[PDB]
């Protein structure tokens, strides 16, 4: 499925292509790292998204990082490139109060500090979307 065409080294998905860099770097250093591809740091769709993630990541227990960034004032994330989080995926928080931005870890997608040493994933666009509600606390 390449609505648009992406490199041979990323792995497409309905309306965008991927890149599972299993190197390490902070969040914000995997974003410019992502922007060197004239690509994107991952800005996840929905859920076919991550379980085709899932089957590129394969190792599952790293963590990689996304482009989901809490954003203040509207306790809502965020992507990098101006999109909207599909809250509605899996377990992220909705307010946190905290610059703390996610990452794919396990099955799941975890957030802890752009500060860690993780690695990341690159989506290099072929189109962008916004739909996201509030997951509140997690609860």
């Amino acid at each position: 499925s390449a609505k648009l065409e992406c490199p041979q080294d990323w792995l497409s998905h309905r309306d965008k292509c991927f890149h599972v860099s299993q190197v390490s770097n902070t969040w914000e250093e995997g974003l410019v790292d992502c922007d060197g591809k004239g690509a994107t740091l991952m800005l996840i769709q929905d859920q076919e998204e991550l379980r085709f993630l899932l089957d590129s990541i394969k190792e599952k227990y790293n963590s990689f990082w996304i482009g989901l960034r809490y954003t203040l004032p509207d306790m809502n994330w965020k992507w990098i490139n101006g999109s909207t989080l599909n809250s509605d995926v899996l377990k992220i928080t909705g307010d946190t109060e905290n610059d703390s931005c996610a990452a794919i870890s396990g099955d799941k997608v975890t957030f802890e500090s752009c500060n860690s040493d993780n690695r990341w994933i690159c989506q290099k666009e072929l189109y962008h979307e916004t739909l996201s509600n509030y997951v509140g606390y997690g609860h």
